[PDB]
């Protein structure tokens, strides 16, 4: 507060001022423009190409027995995988179900024979393997091991032939130059190596004779027409259907299919919005050439695919495509393909890498979306402000001319004197005078002309704690008029508080009575209220569903593991540097 | 800077001013319950439980002794199971082993005696020291091979029994496991005799399995030890139920303070601690749909009643019985309400980030919201306690206030309680001249008070007498007067600027800018939040944590099996 | 609207009232202080330690073969790696490039020899191995397998040695006291074994003699060739000192522009570059408590320096030495201040970084929202202490008016000097008040009321009391407001809900307010509220992708092969 009391000295031409006339207010943004459209989205394929294939082998054991005095023991048994030869495969397995008891093939740069039981060969029935949760299917000939009949204090030699057919899982990982068996094989030739159509330009490291390839061919399962691929590795003979490249493999997959993409360009890029998942995505202008995309061959397809199914379950009632589907690279490794809409109410070759993390486009989405709404509502706060300040100009405009000095002391910044000089307003400072030498007389009745009293109080007062006491007469805010000129008629009746200091004086009857606190008048408010606080700190601690380390656990086996511990046995059970001699 | 002559209204239009608003209100608030949670998720952590392997190393060798050197000509090597009554008569009950092994191998009983001497039980030494390996336990050490007897092929045996301890593991639905040594056991690590452990999973026959009531583990209390005896060897670990022994789901986080709110038809389960917020049907989930999950209740409750003591015991009461809910996500909520005194499997997704974007922006939107809604209150709560003034204003100034309110220049006065208004005519400003004295020629001491000005509304139209109003309005009535004063300084608002006069006498003209400028405007600086990119960040990428294994399987096979290719023929055919 | 009208009595000093005066507005904070600066930030290495081998051995196979008549048979194929001897790697291979036909070396605590085509031996020169994608250099001295030469009902033995070496890629993993070979071979030696000042502290499982360690070696600078010799095969490697070689963390991001503030205790390292925010402790992490992390000191400045060089050169100092903290979710930031020219243990790293991204995110939004709202506040204050001057000028205007707006209700009122003495106006019924027809003072020609006279009654059955048409729907009861008769008399006086309309100081006809056109002296403000929002989760690849993308599932092909006997045989029969 200001108990401080002023005196304030006609205002002369000395200092004039204006009041500034309304601002420019600023004007609401144009407003972004969204294009309605259906997407899906793309993402780098981690996947391997997985395809069926039979596997065609035999087993072949070779037991030595001592046969000694009351007993008999092992001195070796010889095992080994043995190919099926193509014409086995073709004319007795395929085409009768069965299978030769010998196994002919070449071994460490030999042909080698062995025939089951050691006896003349003979075509055997192929049987469904015994029975196993989660496993392919399996067919042999044989189910027991064949040892040599007893001869005491002799070696002798069992041989044992087990033909074997398995139907397996196979994969194979981009460039596709080779693939692996459900039973941990790898066979060094494409998946798609063949004689068709360029096909002889895939990778294989095999010899020609080693491969074939039989078209029109018919499987039987122990109904159309196959290219069948046939390769003999020095342990198996394989096959499998052969199928293009090209409209068999990608290196991308669908991974999002969004009914509502909103699409708006901003600063020289492209952002695609997406409310459902709360994603953004990021791409410059240009479409990405979709020719570009090494083996990406899926993407035109699952996307019209999709496209078009969306389009009709949600669409084709309210909105056009507008054009073809478009296609756009993403920042972190997302191809997007897009469909433009509009409501009928109007009328070198590479692979694309993947992020893991999708958050930076989650936080993109959240991030926008906020400072969009507090922008714009923010932003119409401040035109609002601005036209109410522009606004009020005309109410001071009035005030100024019923109460000069106040008017001006708030608009100077400090208490002057003021008085309109036409238009403009001159103004003088006021003089502070010291509470102490003010006093307030007690009677505001004039004897001189009976009738007549003064209208507001009388007072004296010095400038200086020593100066001379000179007379007036209080005029509002405390302040000191030099002239005893306010007055009125003499009422009955007569109540007033004057603001005095602090305070006020309240005077009865044209009399003097007392000083008060504002305490002891009741206080209403011109105010109105506007309680704002504060957002306040919040940390964020790190938080994982799953840590490294529980993944790398979730695997039953460790295969590091188990080569570690399984390569100690020597150094653990047995003596490694000991020479015996 | 245009002039204006505003003619006297005429009751042919009349205008009103708005009355006050309704004023918005603040909504409801959202009610929130506090309380104690524990979030399950699914488990992917393998069943774990220790075995013991009994198995002897059967080892036979041929060698050609040569004049000056040895060879060998091959080296079988093989892996017998130890029969059950030996592990227990003598394992288990001595410490010791036979040094000969007899077993069914290739539908054959081939026997083996250790250096092909006289059968005799051996004192098993514990294996030799290693790094973060297991205890393990052998007879042997050494290979037993044929006295060199020159120019003949000569076979030895050897046989080394071997015990060792090591780890089991087993993955839902647990019909089956395996061993550190990646040997698989095709057998429930739950099947047994009592009561339905018969009806789990086991591909052996009935005669290769063993289950030893209030057996004593020999060391190198009571447990229903089993044992499996395979091919290549026997192992046996303690039998126990499976529902108290597995779960489908696990402890993930504890939640002091979760806080649950219910709005459109699903619950909001939010943590301050770990800025998280959950949502579910307001339907509870039935626990026992749970496959395999007695663990859930029993942790829950272990956990809720822990944190109940250690924070609200004194503060609070507890309402009802702990309550479960499944989460988007696939999160398992166990929720225990509080006060204060005043058959299928969940399947888990591995990011939480949806959840914590969630909380964070229900948290600023929450405060935005409420924020902007008190600005949006207060100001026309202003707005309507602004008219009061405007209704002063406009009896003292009509032209003006119905000017601003009506959005052009116009002329108003009052008709009681409402206004009248007529538009203003623009004056080019060369169409206006100002006359140099302010007195009056015919009455002594009698001024006006505003300066006169002579005009033509049309560039070639007559020249019209009247004064100066405010704001550059042209007044066709020059009855502004007052009495000539002493000292007579005044400046008039004209065209872009005013004119000055002293003592009744045009002096010049000025431009506002040689005049000082006070404002009666409140600045409010607000300024836009920026655009902000946000790019894409991983601490580890998929490819550094496939290389985080020391070894990779394919990577090694791929290699080993492309041995013959690099280092051997392996089409040539040799005959002779 | 009110739709009442009101007998207001004067006021009585019986109650007096005043102004609230300026409130004292709140300040604007004094806001953040940031610290420009370059950071290099750190991770725990997940990525083992990799280096090259070479390895020596020798595929040895003796193979049975019975030759029948017709055919033959292979009886038995006995195949083994040979490690070559220290001695033949040193003399033989490194020295001439060639290899002994002869494979000497133990094998079940016996020494066993062989002799490849069972023939004298000779040294053999080595030969590239045969080319094949993705696979490191080898070597070898044989092609073709040896067999016994043909000799009818018959078993014969054959000997094949193939030397073999191969340069082969090494990697180890904390505390690395072992490592593996590409062959998947282990090998329990430290990759820094040695002799070498204290390496012979390092572990290793193996008996001296199978350790060799050859200063100034060659193969164009010597090197410490180190060289085990395990039971299948020899090792070879370049040794060197374990510490400034190895390194428990990794560095992750070089930031250029990173900004440190600090509050509440702690210090806040922020980046507008990645969007992210780390937190940490105000002292310093000790780099020396790092167990191993040499590589941080290092790689730091490195970095550090070339982006002082390529931006802040020519425009800011470096102030002090680079600091290093650790972050909450386990990441080691080294930090380099700038000013424009105007035991032991091993860190933990979280896997996911997005609590630091939120973060970020949430105190950009916060400190923006926080700053502008608190400029809405101050200058909202600002605004009600302005205006308090505007409405102690209209009170002395209007005091009944004035006063019943800030009073809250319908009042009277006057000013008693300075300050306003109020009473509570009484409602009247609109069905108990009257119009009358005329505004004209009969007794008193020239004369007319300035507004419409009325009659009424507190009471459905009072008296009728006389008075006339205040403002507002006032009932004043001194029919006192006069004026002088004029012409063209047209008034409009607000009356009930709308006006009564007044020609010739003669009652007229009473209307809606619609009839009258409204103008508004309310600025609008269209606040509308931020809406709902569902995230849902979301990833690019599950953990069964991730798992997926592996060819080959050691688990699943281990627990299909284990399968092949009680597939395709039978394990329970004895003949
Ligand atoms: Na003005
Ligand atoms: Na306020
Ligand atoms: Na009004
Ligand atoms: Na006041």
């Amino acid at each position: 507060t200001d108990a401080n009391f002023y005196v304030c000295p006609p205002p002369t031409g000395a200092t004039v001022v204006q009041f500034e006339q309304p601002r420019r207010c600023p004007t609401r943004p144009e407003g972004q423009n969204y294009t309605e459209g259906i997407a899906v989205v793309f993402k780098e394929n981690i996947a391997p190409y997985k395809f069926k294939a039979t596997m065609y082998y035999k087993d072949v054991t070779v037991s030595q027995v001592w046969f000694g005095h009351r007993y008999s023991q092992f001195m070796g048994i010889f095992e080994d995988r043995a190919p099926v030869p193509f014409e086995e495969v073709i004319d007795k397995i395929n085409a009768k179900g069965v299978c030769r008891s010998t196994a002919k093939y070449v071994r460490n740069n030999l042909e080698t024979t062995a025939f089951h039981r050691d006896d003349h060969e003979t075509d055997m029935e192929l049987k469904p393997a015994n029975a196993a949760t989660r496993t392919s299917r399996g067919w042999h000939t044989t189910d027991l091991k064949y040892n040599p009949s007893r001869v005491e204090a002799f070696h002798r030699y069992g041989t044992t032939v087990n033909c074997i057919v398995e139907e397996v899982d196979a994969r194979s990982v981009y460039p596709y130059d080779e693939f692996v068996l459900a039973t941990g094989d790898f066979v060094y030739m494409s998946p798609f190596y063949g004689y068709r159509e360029g096909s002889h330009t895939e990778h294989t490291t095999y010899a020609a004779d080693r491969f074939k390839q039989v078209d029109g061919f018919y499987a039987r399962d122990l109904t159309a027409p196959t290219t069948r691929n046939l390769l003999t590795t020095p342990k198996f003979t394989v096959a499998w259907d052969w199928v293009p490249k090209r409209p068999s493999v990608c290196t991308m997959t669908k991974w999002q299919e969004v009914d509502e993409m909103l699409r708006s360009e901003y600063g020289g890029s492209f952002r695609f919005s997406s409310d459902a998942i709360s994603t953004t995505f990021t791409t410059n202008l240009t479409e990405y050439p979709l020719s570009r995309v090494d083996l990406g061959d899926c993407i035109g397809k699952d996307a019209r695919d999709a496209m078009d199914r969306i389009f009709a379950r949600r669409y084709n009632a309210t909105h056009i495509k507008v054009g073809q589907p478009q296609y756009y690279q993403a920042n972190g490794g997302f191809l997007i393909a897009y469909q433009p809409l509009l409501s009928n109410t109007l009328a070198s070759v590479e692979r694309i890498k993947t992020t893991s993390s999708i958050e930076f486009a989650r936080l993109q989405f959240t991030y926008n979306h906020i400072q969009r709404h507090v922008n714009d509502m923010l932003g119409r706060v401040a035109i609002a402000w601005c036209e109410l300040q522009n606004h009020e100009l005309t109410l001071w405009n009035e005030a100024r001319k019923l109460n000069p000095n106040a008017i001006a002391s708030v608009t100077v910044g400090r208490r002057v004197s003021a008085r309109m000089l036409g238009d403009v307003m001159a103004v003088s400072t006021c003089v502070p005078v010291a509470a102490d030498n003010v006093i307030v007389q007690n009677s505001m009745r004039i004897s001189s002309r009976p009738g007549a009293c003064y209208s507001r109080p009388l007072v004296s007062f010095r400038y200086e704690d020593q100066g001379p006491l000179v007379e007036g007469q209080l005029g509002e805010n405390n302040e000191l008029r030099l002239t005893r000129d306010a007055i009125e008629p003499c009422t009955v009746g007569h109540r007033r508080y004057f603001t005095f200091g602090g305070g006020y004086v309240y005077f009865e009857e044209y009399a003097y009575s007392h000083q008060l606190s504002r305490a002891d008048i009741t206080t209403v408010s011109t105010f109105i209220d506007l309680n704002i606080t504060m957002l306040e700190d919040h940390e964020f601690v790190p938080l994982e569903v799953y840590t490294r380390h529980e993944i790398k656990d979730s695997g039953l086996l460790d295969y590091t593991e188990v080569q570690r511990r399984n390569q100690l046995h020597d150094l653990r059970f047995a003596d490694i540097d000991t020479v015996i001699h």
